[PDB]
């Protein structure tokens, strides 16, 4: 079936259906993946190499984008996001109301993965 359950870095064609590669770095080859191997010319940055045809599925990370990411220095880093949003992403585990913007919420999750895209 699909070689991943979720993908943070899906590179897909704008076609029906999409043709997709998941560029997410892996630390062990997922059971759903046919083969893992290097990426970005880096022998140590391993990915699921499989091309998939079909909807790539959801992101893994707890925020689609973040304008206020705070991350460690590792590659990949561990990051949190202090954006105050109308609704946390479905993939956020712990969402709390904001003190300063009472109609907004904050996701307090920490997540190990590449710096998320900026929202703005």
């Amino acid at each position: 079936k699909r070689p991943w359950k979720c993908c943070d870095e899906a590179v897909c064609t704008r076609s029906i259906p999409p043709i997709c590669t998941c560029m997410d770095e892996v630390f062990e080859c997922p059971k759903t993946c046919k083969s893992c191997g290097p990426s970005m010319g880096d022998p140590s940055r391993r990915i699921c190499q499989d091309q998939y045809v079909g909807d790539p599925g959801p992101i893994c990370r707890p925020w689609e984008c973040c304008d206020k990411a705070i991350c460690t220095r590792s590659n990949p880093p561990t990051c949190r996001c202090v954006d105050e949003v109308k609704k946390c992403a479905p993939t956020c585990k712990t969402c709390l109301p904001s003190r300063s913007r009472p109609s907004r919420r904050v996701c307090i999750d920490s997540y190990f993965g590449p710096v998320p895209p900026r929202c703005t």
